[PDB]
């Protein structure tokens, strides 16, 4: 119930909410069914218009006008926004030539510049250069302030996810909105796009930057706004809560602008009807910047124009259809288009069975646009599994395309040219940053980055301490002049242990062999020096990582690589070598095929052994130092030590075998040489975060020998290729992947081929943020450089992403 009865009158966007039965007067009453009787006359008149004209100038005030143009507006805070030009001879904010913002300039009373968020719906990134022409107000905030040639959204690149993601800083898996369509199975509950369940606060986790703010005392402007609310209303309502008194008045503002992403839907993202929505955006933005000129606020504010995602080329004649692969198709419930989500229709039928659902799903059809995915499969760079409104069965679907359930679906329900929801990394999926203001930098073009990183820089820009997210704080300390965030290094946790050679071979009873027994000390006092860390400065070019929790391992040296040693997981955490643009590759020998070597300077107890590699039918083993890759056949012997052992899939060593024999040549080539640093992870629990030993759910049969989830490799060299990696004097550029460690190569639909038609674009698939490996390990990379700790984190967010320019 509400009694409708009171009135608005005085009350007009007032900015605490008023609880039913009485009746409200703020931004979002006619969302919910609730308005005063009287809330469209009083609050959202309309007559004569939006703009001044000459014969307006100097009036008398009529009260039922949209906005003003009598001598007292100013005053009143209600002139229409472009009422200093019309009447007054001032220019349009556009017209003026740009001028860096040093200060903050503000009126009296003004404790810190507010932050006005200007956020826009499907503006794909492109739109910058492609738009230029009609969007002159845009382009003069783009080019004087600063800018990214493009911002990543989070997956799925949908409405929802993404304005909550903006809003904390939070992956969709940890905040709780992970699609614009989901079931809660703890709830019973199910959330749509349509209706009320939306509006329960049960769905929305994490905290928001307005329940930020609000918590630190800092006063936040409504963010949203009901959908009959014009945009030119919503601009003056903005400029009129700027002119409030010093203790009411908001230090945060937000709009919302629907445009461009409705009309993308109906034309596809380049349509010739997407001129004027382009036109129409530009108009508001000058809008907004002529009432804040008009209001001595325009080098005072700090305005940031952010999109939520693009909009690609998609229409009805291209779906697929899961009543063409399964034959029970009325026995499961899909979440359809861009992406796909399957669970049983009913919990009381246990013929449901998920593993033949992706059997009858995988590589069925020559040119297939979809990829059947249990969700902990799915690439780490997603983090689209941790939730249990995320269904275990997760279709990835190929840009331009749907997938539906019947055809019936889709002509009783071509309307659409355009729709958006595709992986992350897809070009057209790619959205805007602009910042503009006293507290941003001038004329500053910046690397791309992730939205998840917004939530910090928006609580630096209005002296606020963010809530725990997932952007990395101070990694966009680049965008802004000053309120940097000056983070420190974390501390190491474990030390590690260096051991010398404290066993006999004899000790061991591994079920190991090698054939390496045969027999000056010139080359003597060189292998001595070689185990002491003699080379350490050529194989471990950044320190070595930091530990940050409690265990016990050893640093282990070697002429060719050097490995920190984990006697809990019996295998390294991190192997660490330096491939030149000059090195040479060379083959296992024959009589080396089998050998694996004890290590002497590690005990029986705390290494692997033969043996239950030989008992486990399922499980083989590779190396994580590359025996390819050995200086000479002396060196060579390293490569086979028992302790530079890790358990392999046979299907796996495939993937491995080539990224080691082909790959890190290629890029030692192409890069003028890497540094590598490899290693195992185990993520049995899928919550991005590196496993305790007690929740490994498989070993190697018979011993206590933990399998890994996935291998990483993080793969440096010197940003100036003029530089070979080891002699670098400046920026460094990476590249990562985390390549899930499975027992088939179902992902790849070409697999029985040579690995050079297959490896290479998997290993693309899974590529990764030094970040992500970070989380996944506890490790700490990057220690020791001679880089700024800020320019370092920006190298540890950054995903190289392999789509062309
Ligand atoms: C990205 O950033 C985020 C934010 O920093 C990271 O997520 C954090 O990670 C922590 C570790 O996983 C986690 O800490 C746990 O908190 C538990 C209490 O959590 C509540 O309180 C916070 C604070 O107000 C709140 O934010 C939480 O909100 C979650 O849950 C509600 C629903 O209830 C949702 O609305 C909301 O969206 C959010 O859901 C997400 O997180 C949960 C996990 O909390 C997931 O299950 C969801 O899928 C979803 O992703 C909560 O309301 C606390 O109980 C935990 O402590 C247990 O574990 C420790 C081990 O140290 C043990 O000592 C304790 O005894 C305890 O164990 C007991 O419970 C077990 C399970 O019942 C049981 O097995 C044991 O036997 C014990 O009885 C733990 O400290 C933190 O909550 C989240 N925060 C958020 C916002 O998600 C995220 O990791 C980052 N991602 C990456 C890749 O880096
Ligand atoms: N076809 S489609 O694409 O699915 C599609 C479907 C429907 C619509 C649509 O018309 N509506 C009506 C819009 C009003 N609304 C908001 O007011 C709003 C602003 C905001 O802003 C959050 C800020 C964003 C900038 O950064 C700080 C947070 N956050 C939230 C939520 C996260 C808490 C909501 C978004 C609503 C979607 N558009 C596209
Ligand atoms: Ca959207
Ligand atoms: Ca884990
Ligand atoms: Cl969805
Ligand atoms: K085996
Ligand atoms: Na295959
Ligand atoms: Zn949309």
């Amino acid at each position: 119930w509400t009694a409708t009865s009171g009135s608005c009158k005085g009350r007009c966007f007032e900015l605490q909410e008023v609880g039913p039965p009485d009746c409200r007067c703020d931004n979002l009453c006619k969302s919910y069914s609730s308005c005063c009787h009287d809330f469209d006359e009083l609050c959202l008149k309309t007559a004569r218009g939006w703009e001044c004209t000459k014969d307006r100038c100097g009036e008398v005030r009529n009260e039922e006008n949209a906005c003003h143009c009598s001598e007292d507006c100013l005053s009143r805070g209600d002139c229409c926004t472009n009422y200093q030009v019309v009447c007054k001879g001032e220019s349009h904010w556009v017209d003026d030539d740009c001028e860096e913002i040093k200060v903050p300039e503000c009126p009296a009373g003004f404790v810190r510049p507010p932050l006005i968020i200007f956020s826009v719906d499907g503006f794909r990134a492109s739109y910058m250069k492609k738009g230029s022409k009609v969007m002159p107000n845009i382009e003069k905030l783009r080019s004087c302030g600063t800018h990214a040639p493009y911002m990543r959204p989070v997956y799925p690149t949908k409405t929802f996810p993404n304005l909550y993601t903006l809003a904390t800083g939070l992956y969709p898996e940890s905040h709780g909105i992970v699609g614009n369509s989901m079931y809660d199975p703890v709830f019973d509950a199910s959330f749509h796009l349509r209706g009320r369940e939306k509006f329960n606060h049960r769905w929305w986790g994490g905290q928001p930057l307005w329940i930020t703010a609000t918590k630190q005392g800092v006063r936040a402007g409504t963010f949203f706004w009901s959908v009959s609310i014009p945009h030119e209303r919503r601009i003056l309502t903005i400029l009129q809560w700027l002119s409030l008194p010093d203790n009411e008045r908001p230090s945060v503002y937000a709009f919302y602008s629907e445009q461009p992403d409705f009309s993308g839907h109906k034309y596809g993202p380049f349509g010739p009807e997407m001129t004027n929505p382009l036109r129409e955006i530009d108009k508001t933005v000058g809008q907004l910047m002529d009432g804040l000129k008009q209001l001595r606020l325009h080098r005072c504010v700090n305005v940031i124009f952010v999109g939520d995602h693009g909009m690609e080329d998609v229409t009805c004649d291209r779906t697929e259809f899961l009543s063409n692969y399964l034959t029970n198709v009325d026995d499961i419930t899909l979440v359809p288009g861009t992406l796909g989500r399957i669970r049983a229709k009913s919990i009381n039928n246990s013929k449901y069975d998920p593993k033949t659902i992706i059997a009858a799903l995988t590589c069925k059809k020559p040119d297939q646009h979809f990829k059947p995915y249990m969700k902990q499969h799915l690439p780490k760079r997603l983090h689209y599994a941790n939730n249990r409104r995320i269904e275990d069965i997760h279709l990835l679907v190929d840009r331009r395309w749907h997938v539906a359930r019947k055809p019936l679906d889709v002509y009783k329900k071509c309307f659409f040219q355009g729709d958006h929801g595709f992986d992350n990394k897809v070009n057209s999926m790619q959205t805007v940053f602009v910042g503009y203001g006293p507290t941003f930098k001038y004329r500053t073009k910046v690397p791309p980055f992730e939205n998840i990183e917004l939530y910090n820089v928006m609580c630096d820009l209005l002296g606020l301490k963010p809530a725990p997210n997932n952007g990395t704080h101070g990694s966009l300390n680049h965008l802004l002049r000053t309120n940097t965030f000056r983070p420190t290094m974390p501390d190491e946790v474990s030390r590690p242990n260096y051991p010398g050679i404290m066993y006999l071979q004899s000790e061991f009873d591994l079920g190991c062999t090698c054939d390496d027994k045969v027999e000056n000390k010139l080359e003597e006092l060189n292998k001595r020096l070689h185990t002491k860390g003699s080379t350490k400065e050529r194989h471990l070019l950044y320190g070595r990582p930091a530990v940050l929790y409690r265990t016990s391992y050893d640093i282990l040296y070697h002429t060719d690589f050097e490995s920190g040693y984990s006697e809990i997981f019996l295998m390294p955490l991190w192997t660490s070598y330096t491939i030149s643009k000059q090195a040479e590759v060379s083959s296992i020998p024959e009589h080396l095929t089998n050998c694996v070597r004890p290590d002497v300077r590690v005990s029986p107890g705390f290494s692997q052994n033969c043996l239950a590699y030989k008992n486990d039918k399922q499980m083989s083993y590779g190396f994580l130092f590359p025996p390819y890759l050995s200086s000479s056949p002396e060196a060579k012997y390293d490569a086979f030590l028992v302790t530079n052992m890790v358990p392999m899939y046979p299907a796996f060593k495939r993937v491995w075998a080539y990224f080691q024999r082909v790959l890190v040549k290629k890029y030692a080539s192409e890069r003028n040489g890497v540094n590598v640093i490899s290693g195992p992870i185990f993520d049995y629990n899928y919550d991005g975060l590196r496993d305790t030993e007690d929740e490994i759910k498989q070993y190697v049969e018979g011993s206590s020998i933990p399998v890994p989830t996935h291998y990483y490799s993080i793969i440096t060299s010197c940003l100036d290729f003029t530089q070979p990696a080891d002699k670098c004097d400046g920026p460094l550029s990476v590249s990562s992947f985390i390549l899930p460690h499975r027992p088939d190569n179902d992902e790849s639909c070409n697999s029985s081929e040579d690995e050079s038609k297959w490896v290479e674009e998997l290993m693309k698939m899974h590529t990764a943020r030094v970040r992500d490996i970070e989380h996944l390990t506890g490790l700490d990379f990057y220690r020791k450089t001679s880089r700024s700790y800020s320019e370092i984190l920006t190298l540890k967010t950054y995903l190289h992403t392999y789509e062309s320019e």
